[PDB]
């Protein structure tokens, strides 16, 4: 398992604009398009990330390049963050996919925001900070993919995604 495969099974593909649970315009692998209401503007803002007139699809290949884009804006964002570079250099290669999933879903600032975890974290108390985690509007709006998240910061492996 890697990142990619894990945000796949995470956020799954629609090459059609759809809102995301949240009620947002999104396409692809969960790329966010606009927190506006208006879904011309989600058709414009589509057409400025693809360059080309889409009129709300696109292909599996232009929703595989947003994916990459997107993959690489949130590792880049943690690594300029002074609150979770120090995280996701302290962690092991399975764990900090975990963070990068949490910040492709609710951005660096709101990961930012989850200061108790993340010292939990820094420190290896894995079961503290699985508890902690868990005390989220995170967790209680998106439980099932808050536990597949949680339990892999918890125990440093792919369990929790092996048989989906
Ligand atoms: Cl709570
Ligand atoms: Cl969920």
């Amino acid at each position: 398992m890697n990142i990619f495969e894990m945000l796949r099974i995470d956020e799954g593909l629609r090459l059609k604009i759809y809102k995301d649970t949240e009620g947002y315009y999104t396409i692809g692998i969960g790329h966010l398009l606009t927190k506006s209401p208006s879904l011309n503007a989600a058709k414009s803002e589509l057409d400025k990330a693809i360059g080309r007139n889409c009129n709300g699809v696109i292909t599996k290949d232009e929703a595989e390049k947003l994916f990459n884009q997107d993959v690489d804006a949130a590792v880049r964002g943690i690594l300029r963050n002074a609150k979770l570079k120090p995280v996701y250099d302290s962690l092991d290669a399975v764990r900090n996919c975990a963070l990068i999933n949490m910040v492709f879903q609710m951005g660096e600032t709101g990961v930012a925001g989850f200061t108790n975890s993340l010292r939990m974290l820094q420190q290896k108390r894995w079961d503290e900070a699985a508890v902690n985690l868990a005390k989220s509007r995170w967790y209680n709006q998106t439980p099932n993919r808050a536990k597949r998240v949680i339990t892999t910061f918890r125990t440093g492996t792919w369990d929790a995604y092996k048989n989906l």
